[PDB]
């Protein structure tokens, strides 16, 4: 069982992008999220509401008492996203340096009825998860996914835990697009490179850490 990524002050955040986050149709985010370095702008469809100290602001989207945070919000707010974004960029290269890792059957499709222990699990590709996974371990123990194509799981489709696995011991390097299909159910810490996409009813009990954009549909991000 590998060492967690340490995500420092970008754990302080259910969603950070550096490009922008959008929403559309009855999305739920239980925590906080940020766009640093794009502007306030880079929020779109959260119809939010300054705080009057303008350092934060609040949606019906983000759950209460989650709050918004822009880089051209008052200060503080801009130096808490450049050392959050900080921090999600050094928990990308660290997931993605660790050595260790496991190829898994499929030549980058996950195929079916396959169960992972806690590990460093790599491919040169992207990944797909046409039929889910299921995760097998203890409460301390830890996942790292090295992917350095795009990132997929299909419509309706779960990551299921057992034996104690907890999403805070789950984590995503992901070079390409993330892809979270309508209905699908995620586990963990996604760390993109680029875009992480998430569509109509997709869930996640985990954290959206992209270097690029982030788009939900209906979707519900939750703070475990």
């Amino acid at each position: 069982s590998p060492a967690p990524v340490d995500l420092g002050r970008a754990g302080d955040f259910v969603i950070l992008a550096k490009s922008g986050i959008s929403t559309s149709g009855a999305t739920h985010v239980t925590g906080d999220i940020g766009v640093s370095p794009i502007d306030r702008t880079g929020l779109t469809g959260f119809s939010e509401t300054m705080d009057p100290s303008n350092t934060f602001s609040t949606s019906t989207y983000v759950v209460a008492p989650g709050k918004l945070y822009a880089a051209d919000y008052a200060d503080p707010t801009p130096a808490k996203l450049t050392t959050a974004v900080s921090a999600m960029e050094a928990a990308y290269t660290d997931a993605g340096g660790r050595t260790g890792g496991l190829s898994v059957p499929g030549a980058g499709t996950i195929l079916p009825a396959t169960t992972l222990p806690a590990g460093v699990y790599t491919w040169s590709t992207g990944v797909t998860i046409p039929t889910g996974v299921t995760l097998e371990g203890g409460p301390d123990d830890v996942w790292i996914f090295q992917i350095a194509g795009t990132l997929d799981i299909a419509t309706d489709m779960q990551v299921l835990l057992k034996g104690g696995a907890q999403a805070k011991n789950i984590f995503w390097q992901v070079g390409d697009v993330v892809t979270l299909h309508a209905g699908s159910h995620f586990e963990g810490n996604i760390l993109g490179f680029s875009t992480i996409a998430m569509q109509t009813g997709a869930s996640i009990n985990g954290k959206l850490l992209s270097q690029k954009e982030v788009t939900l549909l209906g979707s519900d991000i939750l703070t475990p």
